[PDB]
């Protein structure tokens, strides 16, 4: 029938894209190395998300609910398999988390086949968003994200004015969640990200009070988690790519040189608000100790990247490291796709300890590549 | 001679752009079909707007008014013909309107030899656009438009800031037509629409206060037209696509289930105001009350519809049904250019009537998403 | 070696971007002719900028020094070579100055060896941008450009308020640069350009109070530079392409006909604001008395030009006019690349004349679209 | 498992592949329409007729059997279904013959899981190729077809000179074969093709013996076909597409006009043989009458057309006309992939009653033309 | 200067195409793997070669010496570099040999500065070909090649009649060759290969006399060579890949499982004679017996590879086995461009040993097809 025919050629159009083999960008700078497509778009969910594929009930085959965006991933390796869980946004604009995996880690992800259910806190969240996984060493994983709420003490006809708390969910196997209570904070809080190691036999967060950067705070007890003392990490500084605000992504990877970071920097411009990423390391000794602060970006938005719902924007709240040292980065583009970069521990430690520190001013700048072109003349002599 | 050869070859490459098919595009979601061209670009004005073809007078051949976009149109099913009211806007940032006209509705769009000429109402205005018409059954095509002018009260130097009224012309040509006195309002008016009927034996416009939303407003005589009550229609609502404002596009079409009506809808982002289309329905026996509102959007920016003069827009003041039920539905993109996507009176009623309402949260996302899963997967067994 | 191999590939691919011939765009309006590639990228800067070569330090091979963008730059016939002054943004987000130079103006531009080394006047400035160019009668080549600073004196985690100076620099080599002491001035200034003539026996400098327009000084002494009397001679006005800001670009040309400018204008639009170029023409007897007013924009954003850093922007302040009348203009799309466009003196003097005033309002522009229509429909029959 | 994977891309690909989307071709001539895609090619074969799918048996997954072409197809619509007899080539040289079937004439061929099976006649053979379906009136579906054996004439170390009889089988489902015997004749038979109606209460066979051209050869039992009296029908001519040889393609349609025929013609040149399709018609009351024969070629190899294993050839044996006078037309291009090509009844029988006939000679057609120039610009005036 | 910047951009193109990086295609058959890029084409030979790039005697910089193909190249592992002995045609359609040489044997092959200077044998030729190079174990490389001379037998205005001997040249570093006695015959030889190892103390070479197919020669003394006693080791077969000639490709590689041979068949069709690539196995013990004979051909002309002065042909005297099975096969297009196929040893033995073997019939090639479809389906269920 004519029906059965469109169905099925929906479904085998949807495996190709699933099937796709994903190739490396030859051009790079020697840090990462980009794909050539991206590791999930919204026609990456799967077709029985958006068609009802009754023909009794839906005759036109059309789609019931519309995907708009996958991005703002949280990463983890999972049995052997990479997953991202993905920040899902539906055509009615509201996220909801979905776990999709991959056996390699560059293509081939498909999403589990039901998403994510997360159990509300106390207060009812409009939306969730934006969740960072970390295995933590008391066996459970946990995920921290945005709940956002609209602010009910608003002007009237003010629809946009809301509040956002850090929601904290754990689970054993990914699909059976615990809803804790969401973190009691002084300032809001965004981008707030479980370290996976207990610090004076503390749980610690990564925080970002609003805001001079991005903080550290010791929590008790994270079922009744309440921030009391803060420490700012990593600075925002003035004309750097992270002056109007910054947040870590997901949470670092050791390293036997220290803790390696990877947090997303925005400043204004004509346009609006610029996201990119950057990179900075932390002592193991003391992991609230800057040890390497490379200039500027690691990345920023390149060709198609440029382009989605919220344009200028590079954003990453996931990433795997295997044990090998390969690094696979997974990081949205636009608020509207996520892709892959892959680099390895190696590399990435050497960017950050040999990319020369911000010295703050054109005329730093300057000095410290005259310097490197001078010792690059002499070489190529 | 050279300059006669030149001549030739713009008037034979603007009748090659004129005449080229266009092509749907096959990927879509059932709802609406995408095609390949824009039906109108700024490149689609005819040559002889452009340039003076006057050896004499114009020796170089270079164009001596330049034309920018082509955007924002009305639309109405004329004499046989599938016809564009046009929003035009010249390099010198001003709108005029101009009707273009089309054998088949999805190409060979042409404009007519000369652009609309609308005389000022007792206030002169300095721009005018998106005008939306409407054949209303006593026997007048209205165009009701925003007329905008500087807001004379503003602190030195502010030349931006604007007001901007109701505009309301009448033809039964649309070559000659009759300026009414702008709508009386007591707030700020724009994307006003005449319903095609008259109510309760008077006139009734789409409204949108500046606000609660899209209004409906009773007009005893549209030669003197001025609000007194309002009642709000389809309300914002936070977190969805029509947060921050939303607003009538056409004028809706009437079918056995109710009022089909497109509108806009716009929330901020990081990177501006993100404007895409959505649909509802109302009753017959009361176009004042909501008998369909189908979660999210109904179209959003695709592809090269994305970059334009102002970004991340999609807008729709005009569309035809033809009587055997096919829908041209005419929107422009980032405020630069015109294109058409094409459905069934049976299809956008499907639509809007089995897409799932929005519930308001992820949590309510999820568990409709849930639902059609669980009814996918059984019958995929 | 595979190192050695690595290097060598580097470099020749390097080459061949730069080597690269630029091809005309056909298409265009008989007044400026665009080019298929940019004449400067990020990319195109030196590989020995960017990367270590020495395997000893930088055994992975990686840039050690990224470069973001290469935009908003001077331009001056120089001993028989087009030069641009390049601002140059590093990945730190620093600006910096470098020559580049090529054969015929349209491609082949490389960046010499070491880049701008420009001395800080008394007070250190955290950027420097934009330089203007001028070989003026007083024998120097002058560079205005603009000092940025922190607003030392901002509300606590205010990171972004700044303060500019325009900053005045001379030299007779472009390696060797004096730094005079920065505009005094009682507004802020922006877009300060020197005239290349003395007027009135004093240095003249375009200005940009904010604020009316561009404005004109005269100067005693440009080594102690200081504004006094401020003259407004290009004006913004509402519902224009320069409704918010506008900015002279390069110092003008002089023509027979009196001097032609190009600047910059900008409105603001629901994705923010959006910056194109403009041109007018001022008197030979009194430069501050302007005689053309062509109305609308020169160019726009078109294709590719569209997105960058800071998307739906042109910006120019740098052009070369060669004695046999051909011009060069070098124009920067969204602070990302540098571009060229090609046209004559006697074109721009033609477009600047005869394209129509702007009449301020959608009628105005119906009433000249009208009257050029029926001219050519007479000449047509 | 990565070899389960592999297994899975492969049929993935293969369905995306089958269910590929066909488009009309644009530009044409007003008489038929080409396809973007070819019905079938190589790469149509199931996946399961070339690997072995058993990791066991084929660890590494490579193919065991290769597939080289499909071509020269018959064709016949069955069951509501349009199908092709298609001849498929492997590596080996060796062809076979497989039924591939479509839902709509134009895409989404796919072979029968088996191919044919067809028993040899006494003699077996080497090759067997070509194969006519004829829906005949006596209730049996024949596939006429070449069948090829090596010379026993031929010198030592000759191992290219062949003979080659009219092959006869006949079916009811295209499943189960009866070979007949092998066509007795005097002259060497090929383009043997079965007309499907009785003339004169006896079988009529299209013949090609070698040779004047197309034949026609009464039989009084098909279960021991003899060629008796030829008569031929349709003549090679010097300097015309059908110089060198001609034959008849798939048995003809029957038209209100008469016998509407597609054939092949060749003519010889520096680069080898050169194949083309042209078209004739025949009396309904005398079938061995022409009534019919547009000058020159009908369809020639266009593009890709062009080039394969046996490059400069279209060939056809194969196509379907539905009753609303559709007609599906299967040719192979090249020897090396199979193509549809679409027009009607009418327009077919327009095009050879009405494209003038060939007058022999330059001068012929110099004057055919400038009639028809002369009539045009009359017109055009 | 014009022309020292027209020289650095030839050298600099030229750089970036020996420098590019091959890719491998996606689409296989398990077997093989093709690359995007050819290894080398006529634009590979080096700029020197080409051009004079002395102003003084090249002042319009124009080609002095014509490059017209690079094609059927012999292969050889030397001193940890990949090298092809290429046969260079130049415009003046005498072909010479030229070493070249890559890193990695896939891309960034580049000409030996000078090309391979060959003396004559007492008889000088016209035209030599072909070279098959064979590190023997006798601790000589040895070239086997065509040598080509007019056929003195021709009757007046003949000049196509040519005769053939195979050439005989040896060499300890690829630069200084020694020329040894053409090979000494009965019958006309081309294809001539010398097998690596001693075979009962003698040289062994394969012959291909003109014709059984590929012989088998034992030769005592490689300073006098002459064909005694020629044993077939492989026929031509009648509507096979191999039916009007064949010739051993390079030398076979040893593997455990017999001797790996890579071979040429030919055909006759409509468009001149085709040549495709095959494989076949002899044994260890008695490299004179055949021990697999995998059907068909190995490797045919795709896509790019169909096109070329011979077009219709693939041709390879050459390849590369390295000691972890890694296989690198250089293949040459319709006599026009050199390309790389990659496999590994275990691969081509699998495939020569379980490819079925041609029966010699369509009836014979089905029944092999649906015993292998019968195993599959039972899989697939």
């Amino acid at each position: 029938s004519l029906f059965n025919d469109k169905v099925a050629k929906l479904l085998a159009g949807h495996e190709a894209l699933l099937m796709r083999k994903n190739e490396p960008v030859e051009e790079g700078n020697g840090v990462i190395t980009r794909y050539r497509y991206p590791v999930l778009t919204a026609a990456h969910t799967p077709v029985f998300w958006r068609y009802d594929l009754n023909e009794e009930t839906n005759p036109f085959l059309m789609e019931r609910i519309g995907m708009n965006a996958t991005l703002n991933a949280g990463a983890i390796k999972w049995d052997g398999k990479y997953l991202m869980l993905v920040r899902v946004e539906g055509a009615d604009r509201k996220s909801f988390f979905a776990v999709a995996e991959s056996p390699n880690g560059i293509d081939n992800f498909r999403f589990w086949e039901y998403p994510v259910t997360l159990p509300e806190d106390v207060v009812p969240a409009t939306n969730v968003y934006d969740m960072r996984l970390t295995a933590h060493e008391d066996g459970w994983i946990y995920g921290i994200f945005c709940a956002e709420r609209h602010d009910d003490n608003a002007p009237i006809g003010d629809l946009s004015s809301a509040t956002a708390t850090a929601g904290i969910a754990r689970t054993k196997d990914l699909k059976n969640w615990e809803r804790l209570p969401d973190l009691k904070t002084k300032s809001q809080q965004r981008n707030v990200v479980l370290h996976p190691e207990f610090v004076d036999g503390k749980y610690a967060l990564y925080t970002r009070p609003q805001g001079g950067g991005i903080g550290w705070a010791l929590i008790d007890d994270i079922t009744h988690a309440e921030v009391g003392e803060e420490k700012i990490i990593d600075k925002r500084y003035y004309h750097t790519i992270k002056e109007v605000k910054n947040g870590e992504g997901p949470h670092p990877i050791k390293t036997p040189q220290g803790w390696l970071h990877l947090a997303h920097g925005v400043r204004n411009c004509a346009a609006g608000l610029r996201y990119v990423l950057y990179m900075y390391m932390t002592s193991l000794d003391d992991p609230t100790r800057l040890i390497a602060s490379p200039a500027g970006y690691f990345m920023a938005p390149v060709g198609e990247e440029r382009i989605g719902d919220v344009s200028n924007v590079l954003f990453s709240n996931g990433w795997i490291a295997d044990d090998d040292g390969k690094v696979f980065i997974y990081y949205a583009s636009s608020d509207t796709r996520m892709h892959v970069a892959t680099s390895t521990i190696e590399r990435l430690v050497d960017y950050c300890l040999h990319t020369p520190q911000d010295g703050f001013s054109s005329s730093a700048s300057v000095e410290i590549l005259k310097n490197l072109i001078e010792r690059n003349l002499r070489l190529m002599k």
